[PDB]
């Protein structure tokens, strides 16, 4: 189906993060990765591998660069053709693998901070389009996420879409809509403000975070109680 996703380094936190959208279910489950102690992926295509997309953080863990960590997945497996894979380490630096059986137009499209890739697309201007627009944004880096969301949607239906971020001192943002029958980014977008805003947001920094993993809830009295 069609299939578009955005692995991105936010140099100025040193967040990591990405986002997708299909025209199928779960994109969020079958194709988004990342780990504080490597960086990001993207395992898609015809007949994604879950196993790609786990296998190739250990390969950026262990210090291979992301061209050889996804050259070294790649390889190993005969049924290569039929997916898609693009990585990312925690400076940015980024490659992909396009197989030659998933569905026309595909490939990927790297930028100083992150890589674009997808399948099934309308048109190369997809992720052109998807790329210009989170380089261009001056927006949060959730909010410029979001934006190549719907570049690359504006630029070509959708039923998933997700996304996912991560930094040492908050607790993982994994926000999912794994269907909607017409518009998942907008969804995808409603709650991205919810999760991220008011009472929600209050809660979701007194939990244990990478740089403090024993943290508990404010002290003294409080009205309410999430």
């Amino acid at each position: 189906s069609l299939t578009f996703s955005i692995l991105a380094h936010d140099p100025e936190t040193g967040a990591i993060g990405g986002a997708a959208a299909t025209g199928s279910l779960c994109v969020g489950g079958w194709v988004l990765r990342g780990d504080l102690n490597a960086g990001m992926s993207a395992s898609q295509g015809a007949a994604p591998s879950t196993f790609w997309g786990e296998e190739v953080l250990q390969h950026l863990r262990d210090g291979s660069h992301p061209e050889d960590a996804v050259n070294h997945v790649t390889s190993q497996d005969s049924g290569r053709a039929y997916r898609q894979l693009a990585a990312m380490d925690l400076l940015g630096n980024a490659a992909a693998f396009t197989g030659s059986e998933n569905q026309d137009i595909k490939g990927s499209v790297t930028f100083a901070s992150g890589i674009a890739s997808g399948n099934m697309l309308g048109d190369n201007s997809v992720l052109g389009a998807m790329t210009e627009a989170f380089v261009a944004s001056d927006l949060t880096f959730e909010r410029r996420l979001l934006a190549a969301l719907i570049a690359a949607e504006g630029a070509g239906g959708l039923l998933s879409a997700a996304m996912l971020v991560l930094h040492p001192d908050r607790p993982p943002v994994t926000l999912r809509i794994d269907y909607h029958p017409d518009n998942p980014i907008g969804a995808l977008e409603q709650l991205y403000q919810k999760a991220t805003t008011g009472d929600y947001a209050d809660w979701a920094r007194q939990v244990p975070v990478l740089s403090d993993k024993e943290r508990i809830l404010d002290e003294g009295h409080h009205h309410h109680h999430h």
